[PDB]
């Protein structure tokens, strides 16, 4: 029930395209 992928959110959110809930 951890949810989150470690790697701190894929890399922290920020490699594929600002988490993509961060965009911008």
């Amino acid at each position: 029930f951890l949810g989150a992928l470690i790697k701190g959110a894929i890399h922290g959110g920020r490699f594929i395209h600002g988490m993509i809930q961060n965009h911008h």
